């Protein structure tokens, strides 16, 4: 019944070796569905306080791709998801429930000409996602489905079993997520990455690590547990490029940050929260900081590209003191850097 | 893919023996390189908040020994050298980078009567920083060299072998240091100590432990998982002689430490930052009070010399708990003292 | 000797009157000097964070004129006017000392055409300071001169007799002056402000009121004292045009603010400080919140111009209690407004 | 029986004149007694934690002069008293209590060269107090003798009809008395110095301005409203130079000042309290900001010697929010003054 320790970002760190890469010179192409490869290895969360074409299309231009949310009409889906295709041919995603009903949705988007279709639920091991998994891929059979959100080594199989061209992990991790809570189920987000990746990579499937994500060096933690791109909400809540206004409070800038399962997102029981995140100018500066993170980790781990650092790279567990020496510490900080900030 | 478990400073304590060292006659003699010996084993940063020459002779007549930083012309960098050599034949060491172009530099260093040359860089282990030690080594082969930084045994191993007489050893755990966040790439020192060491003992060659010292305790600790002397930033950063004017702010008096990879000082991402350290005095007092402490751990081991610390002394692993025991606690301090403060 | 009872903006409001005045039909022109109109009723304080050409330019756009600031070659400073002169017709000032030996500065800054000069001198009332503009007026006998600052009636007319073509007037009020406190010396804006007018209507020559403005009601009530416009610091420090990089602290940003008598800039004792001001985004949004205000108290008081509201608005005294009850009371701020912050 | 509204420091400011006097070129000196001179108006209060024989020689050394503390056997008082005389030609002053039996420790004072007596007690209006001036001056007829300490016009008239060289003024106003709130007794101290100074400036005899002093506006404040020194405990306190030990608290350094009358100092109620002060290093370096404060005051209200500002300088009255507009206003202060502090 007590299954083993499990882990997050910052209960490991990764050992450096001997290298032959640069920072300037690591390769951060990627792949996202079996046959939909990034030119870097970040993806937008499919929230309506994230992601819809404009960011999306920011994001693609950077080399990433966006998954356009559901919280909008079947028209307005589609729409966004045209906006995105027209601007550049620009690759897109876009999300769609697990609830029967949205077969008419599907159609609309794939007519739209998305790239990649996401079935996101918080509990892909049900039998109900797995069926409208399967229904999906019989109706649409090169479509690269996107599926998750799981946990597990099993729940990995269970999807691509069920057809899936890329397996989501993560079960309660999100900044706004409050699942573990409420429900007291989930896993560690290291953990849970590794399991799922240790199933996928059989399958030629990738992995992506949808939650948790902080810092820079969480990005290159969860590709060296086996992801092969993360998936992210709170670091890009608040671009100018993410929907919203600007909201001034107590001196500060931001904009509404929000989980899909809060009471406002929904309109019995929430299992997000709503919130606010500083404000943060273009995504383009952001996306530079956090590359410029991961080229500095794959020059320390001898990582050329990302695949080496997905499956050669090696972790050491770590304590709370070790956490903690890693930080900053023993000193008042005057001036912050732009990847390491309150 | 899972190393192991790794530790630092506030995971473990030393072991008391039976002693028949009385503190007031400890020797604190050990060696910086193969073939420069010191009268205590403290070496200071190579940082532009930490060692010019004036810091570089006061600490060498306390029997440590200071690293010119590299931010100035190499004109400069030479007269600095010099300076400290003209003050009564004191040691004096200088850092340079592991980027070609560098030649000049390390000549003119040489030069200006240099006893050793410190290659620092973030990645010991980048075959580009072996290249330039091996070069060195060829150029010079009788300059006490010291290269790093590395965290593990494969590290030390390939810096011995490219020609070093030292190992500096730390990634990520320096005051300012953001490395291990901004990448997710470090070990903590004990541990990384330890490793290096262990390769290190067999060549005869001694280990610098860099970085993440706060309290003389943490020395103790260093130089018993196997380092030969420590080299601090932030404990001498604030001091008199530390480069820098004092500044003023909320009724107390600081100096601005920063990372060398922090923004203001690189002068496309940082690995560190800015801040202030306390004013502190004169560098002499701060060292007294730091050997002091080492002298009586080296009482209560039964330590009679470093070398004695450095290779029999007793750890044993410690709990959060176990940490909060060894601070002050349950108790409001009205006065602190020179060795323990905020 | 202790004439009477003084006051600055917090101790008064403005009295509504019978208009016929909307605030998008106010009339905004007014004079900084008896020969120079403004579009609007702004300057910019001659301060190295402050003003530099580039907010010289963005202020000029908008209708107002900036003070470039002494801290600075001479030849430095004469570029800078000539770049401002060269960008669209735009008028410029320039501030020089009263030290002697500032006649080749001068020199330079009238040959760029610089259309007005700033003598400014924490002491108008100052013999030496009077000499300097009859020496200067005498040399340059069609040059607009700014003579300051003064907090009196009788200060005011001595800079007149000595022929300035506008008082500037404020001692100590300062965001961040401390020479009322260091030295004891002072008299509160609005008192002195309406001193000096008093002297210099008598003249037809326009009243500057230099310091002390934080909110728009500020302008207002300084302009119904009976200045003819405002200079700003600190309201103009951390705007993009200002001197200064942007610094990240604690989550926010902000750019450097220090007074000219800190001791940094004056590199006796110093009589400011340094600190830093939120960063506040482009000048023109800044100017155009500030003036909408202005507007708004026009159309409340039926001013028609700035003339009506520099000498036929009323006033009412106010205590700590009616000023409480003018800021926002007894609720928790969520959402603020780009003219009422933190 | 409530005469009139009584005022102190923060209720004025000074009116800037006309001026043909520079900082460096104002004349400091002034007179302490009817018979002595100072080069500078401060004399240090005579507290056990404010002035023994070292400050006294320091504060000597810079034209002021220190009275030695009664808190010591007679014999440690007169050795203090003599020290200070032998140290280079300097004046000293020593103080006793109006306690009866004091007649012996007032003979070894004197027979230990002290330039002048203090009889000090809080209530100069006191019969005890004033016979034992009368005694004292009976005895000693050319003893320079200072009284007080009074709060008005008839207690400075008992004072000098009973023989003192000069009436020192304060009741409650220090920084660690609690008089006024114990007793519910005292004057404002401006109102105080004024009052006293009227009556004494009939007399040719100086008034001393003891207590509540914080900066040097405070001390131009003090001397314009009548008096010819200040006493200070609370600004020397602190000093190297001062008696007590360092104390560190919380990171910063402290020496202890109390009150006289606290219960420490006692061994009836006490009328002060213990407390700590910021350690600021050398008298000198404080001397001379307090200095630069004072000489900026008369370089801006045209007083060339100490007696002009003394007898001419100009008073407003100001408001709480004058007074928010004096210090630093609406912004983050990061580096701080010598003369500003937190
Ligand atoms: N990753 C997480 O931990 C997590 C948790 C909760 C919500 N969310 C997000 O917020 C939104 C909320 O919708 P949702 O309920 O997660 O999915 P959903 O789209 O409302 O439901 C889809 C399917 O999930 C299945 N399911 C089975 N048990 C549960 C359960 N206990 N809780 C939730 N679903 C169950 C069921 O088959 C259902 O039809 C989604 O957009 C998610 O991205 C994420
Ligand atoms: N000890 C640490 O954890 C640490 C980390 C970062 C910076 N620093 C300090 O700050 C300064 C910054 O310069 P730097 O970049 O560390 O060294 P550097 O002197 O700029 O670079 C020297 C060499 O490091 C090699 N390198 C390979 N991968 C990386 C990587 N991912 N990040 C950094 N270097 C790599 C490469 O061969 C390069 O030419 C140095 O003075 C260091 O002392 C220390
Ligand atoms: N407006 C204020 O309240 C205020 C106060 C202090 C400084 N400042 C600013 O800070 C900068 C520093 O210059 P500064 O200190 O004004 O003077 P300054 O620019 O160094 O000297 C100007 C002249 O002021 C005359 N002066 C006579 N007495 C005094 C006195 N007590 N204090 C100052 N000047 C006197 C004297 O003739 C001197 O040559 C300037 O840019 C000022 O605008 C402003
Ligand atoms: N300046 C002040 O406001 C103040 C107030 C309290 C104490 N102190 C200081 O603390 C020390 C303690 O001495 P002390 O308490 O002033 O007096 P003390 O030195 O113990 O006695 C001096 C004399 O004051 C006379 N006196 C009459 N009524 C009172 C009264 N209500 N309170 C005090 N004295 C009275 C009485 O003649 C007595 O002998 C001295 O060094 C004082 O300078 C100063
Ligand atoms: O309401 C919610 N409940 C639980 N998980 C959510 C909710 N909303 C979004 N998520 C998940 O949280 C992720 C973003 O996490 P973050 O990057 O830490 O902010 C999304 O990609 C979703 O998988
Ligand atoms: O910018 C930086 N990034 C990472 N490490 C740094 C940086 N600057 C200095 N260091 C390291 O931090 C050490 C000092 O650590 P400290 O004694 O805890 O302050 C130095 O000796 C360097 O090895
Ligand atoms: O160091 C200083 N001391 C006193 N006044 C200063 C100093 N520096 C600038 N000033 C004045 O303060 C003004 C700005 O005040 P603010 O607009 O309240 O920030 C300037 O126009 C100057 O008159
Ligand atoms: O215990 C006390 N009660 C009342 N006044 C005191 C006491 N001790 C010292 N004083 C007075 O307070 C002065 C110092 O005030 P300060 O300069 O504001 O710290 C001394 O010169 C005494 O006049
Ligand atoms: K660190
Ligand atoms: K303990
Ligand atoms: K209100
Ligand atoms: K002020």
């Amino acid at each position: 019944r007590i299954a083993k320790e499990a882990l997050t970002f910052d209960d490991v760190l990764l050992v450096p070796a001997h290298s032959t890469v640069l920072p300037n010179t690591a390769d951060l192409r990627t792949r996202l569905t079996k046959n939909i490869a990034l030119n870097i290895p970040m993806v937008s969360a499919s929230m309506d306080t994230v992601t819809e074409a404009r960011l999306a299309i920011a994001l693609a231009q950077e080399g990433g791709i966006g998954f356009i949310h559901k919280n909008m009409s079947i028209e307005q889906q589609a729409a966004q998801v045209h906006q995105v295709k027209i601007s550049g041919g620009l690759r897109v995603g876009a999300a769609v429930g697990a609830a029967p009903g949205n077969e008419e949705r599907v159609k609309a988007l794939v007519e739209a000409g998305v790239d990649v279709l996401l079935i996101d639920s918080s509990h892909g091991h049900s039998e109900g996602v797995l069926q409208r998994i399967r229904e999906t891929r019989a109706a649409y059979p090169h479509l690269e489905i996107i599926g998750g959100n799981v946990a597990t080594a099993e729940g990995a199989r269970a999807l691509i079993e069920a057809g899936v061209s890329a397996v989501k992990v993560g079960i309660g991790p999100g900044s706004i997520c409050t699942t573990r809570i409420v429900t007291g189920v989930g896993v560690p987000q290291i953990t849970a990455i590794a399991d799922a990746a240790g199933v996928a990579n059989e399958y030629g499937i990738p992995v992506i690590a949808d939650g948790g994500i902080r810092f820079s060096g969480d990005i290159s933690k969860a590709i060296a547990a086996g992801a092969s791109c993360v998936m992210v909400g709170s670091m890009f809540a608040g671009t100018e490029e993410a929907p919203g206004e600007v909201i001034l409070y107590q001196g500060r800038s931001y904009k509404a940050y929000r989980g899909m399962g809060s009471l406002g997102a929904m309109s019995l029981v929430p299992e997000g929260i709503e919130g606010r995140i500083a404000y943060k100018g273009h995504l383009k500066e952001i996306i530079h900081q956090q590359m410029g993170g991961l080229r500095s980790c794959m020059g320390l781990t001898g990582s050329a590209t990302v695949e080496d650092l997905r499956t050669k790279a090696q972790f050491v567990r770590i304590s709370g003191a070790g956490m903690k020496e890693s930080h900053v510490h023993d000193v008042q900080i005057t001036k912050e850097a732009p990847n390491y900030r309150l």
